[PDB]
C-alpha cells in the first residue's frame, strides 16, 4: 500500500514534511490548515524573499478541477485594475508539484474567528467593527463588478483574515466553493449560521446572499456570538424569525420549501409549523446589540463611540442587510453611503 510513490497518504493528500525544499525555491515550514480540498502549508519563497501560504490540492480529479475554477476566479479578480481588489487575498502564482496542484497565496495573519476566540466570544468594539464593515462592503462592491459578478457563497469570520496582526486591514480568502451569477446549479449552499432566507426556502438567489452573510457577521463581530446559530435548517429559520418576524407572504407563496418551516392557514396567512422559541419579531436586534444598555452585556458602558446614536446607525445598516427580500436588501454601493460610515 503505497500512494503516488510514497508522497501521498490514502486520501491523496501530500505527506507534509517540515524543512522540505521544493524546486530549489520553497522552504516548507509547517501545516497551518486542512480541508476536503487538501492542505495549506506555511512556506518561505527564496526568490521573492517572503513568507507565503501554499494551498496543496489533493491528487484527485474532483478536487483539482474545483481548484482550477478557483484559480480562474482569482486571476480574473487580480487582473482588474481597480483598488477594490486589495480586499481579496492575492494569488501570486500556481504550479504542479509531484502531481498536486499548488496555489501560492500571500501570507496573512489571524482570522476574525481567532479574534472572537481571544475575547472569549465577547466581541470587538463598534469602532473596529465599522472598519471591517466598510472594507467588507468595499470588497462586495468589487465582487459586484458586472464583468465579475462573483458570489463568495460562504462568508464567515474564519474566512476573513487580517493582513497584519497590528492593523485593521482585512482580506477575504477561499473562493474554492464560490458560486457565480447565472443558471442555478446549487441549492445547498453557504454555512448554516450565515445562510440566507432565499437559500433556505429553495428560491432564486444572487449576490445579495453574501450581503445577508455580512449582516450576520458584523453583529457577531460586536457581540462575539453568532446571530443565528441553528443546529439544522428548521432551527435556523426559527431563529431568523425570532429577530425578523415571519417572512412576507409574497415570498412564501413562491418558496418551493415554504412547507419545511411554515404552514398556510385557512385565512391565507403563513405561520410557523410547530416542532422552544420566542414569538415572531420579539427577540429584538435593538436588545441584542444593547443599544440603550451599554452595548452587548453592558461591557461597552462608557467607552467612546458607543452612544445610542452610534448604535442606531449600526442597527439601521444591519437591518437593511437582513432584509427578507433580496431585491431591496441593501447593495454595496449604498451600504458605503450609510451614516454609519461618516
Ligand atoms: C482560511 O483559512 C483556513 C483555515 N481555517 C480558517 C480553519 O481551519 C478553521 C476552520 C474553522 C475554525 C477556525 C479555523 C486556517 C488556515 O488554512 C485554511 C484552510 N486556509 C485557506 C483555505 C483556502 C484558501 C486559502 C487559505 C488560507 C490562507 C492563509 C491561511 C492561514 C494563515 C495563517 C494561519 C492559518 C491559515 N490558514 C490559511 C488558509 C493565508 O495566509 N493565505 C491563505
Amino acid at each position: 500500500k503505497v500512494y503516488n510513490d510514497g508522497y501521498d497518504d490514502d486520501n491523496y493528500d501530500y505527506i507534509v514534511k517540515n524543512g522540505e525544499k521544493w524546486m530549489d525555491r520553497y522552504e516548507i515550514d509547517s501545516l497551518i490548515g486542512k480541508g476536503s480540498f487538501g492542505q495549506v502549508v506555511k512556506a518561505y519563497d527564496r526568490v521573492e524573499q517572503e513568507w507565503v501560504a501554499i494551498k496543496i490540492i489533493k491528487n484527485k480529479k474532483a478536487f483539482l478541477n474545483q481548484a482550477q475554477i478557483e484559480v480562474r476566479l482569482l486571476e480574473l479578480m487580480n487582473k482588474h485594475d481597480t483598488e477594490m481588489k486589495y480586499y481579496i487575498v492575492h494569488l501570486k502564482r500556481h504550479f504542479m508539484f509531484r502531481n498536486h496542484l499548488c496555489l501560492v497565496f500571500e501570507m496573512l495573519s489571524y482570522n476574525l474567528y481567532d479574534l472572537l476566540r481571544n475575547t472569549n466570544f465577547r466581541g470587538v468594539s463598534l469602532n473596529l467593527t465599522r472598519k471591517f464593515a466598510q472594507q467588507m462592503c468595499t470588497a462586495l462592491l468589487f465582487l459586484a463588478t458586472p464583468e465579475l459578478s462573483i458570489i463568495h457563497c460562504d462568508l464567515k469570520p474564519e474566512n476573513i483574515l487580517l493582513c497584519n496582526p497590528k492593523r485593521s486591514a482585512i482580506k477575504i480568502v477561499d473562493f474554492g466553493s464560490s458560486c457565480q451569477l447565472g443558471q442555478r446549479i446549487y441549492q445547498y449552499i453557504q454555512s448554516r449560521f450565515y445562510r440566507s432566507p432565499e437559500v433556505l426556502l429553495g428560491m432564486p438567489y444572487d449576490l445579495a446572499i453574501d450581503m445577508w452573510s455580512l449582516g450576520c457577521i458584523l453583529v457577531e463581530m460586536h457581540t462575539g456570538e453568532p446571530l443565528f446559530s441553528g443546529a439544522n435548517e428548521v432551527d435556523q429559520m426559527n431563529k431568523i424569525v425570532e429577530v425578523l418576524g415571519i417572512p412576507p407572504a409574497h415570498i412564501l407563496d413562491q418558496a418551493p420549501k415554504a412547507r419545511k418551516f411554515f404552514e398556510k392557514l385557512p385565512d391565507g396567512t403563513w405561520n410557523l409549523k410547530k416542532t422552544e422559541y420566542k414569538p415572531p419579531g420579539t427577540r429584538k436586534l435593538h436588545n441584542i446589540l444593547g443599544v440603550e444598555t451599554g452595548g452587548p452585556g453592558g461591557r461597552r458602558a462608557g467607552e467612546s463611540g458607543h452612544t445610542v446614536a452610534d448604535y442606531l446607525k449600526f442597527k439601521d445598516l444591519i437591518l437593511r442587510m437582513l432584509d427578507y427580500d433580496p431585491k431591496t436588501r441593501i447593495q454595496p454601493y449604498y451600504a458605503l453611503q450609510h451614516s454609519f460610515f461618516k
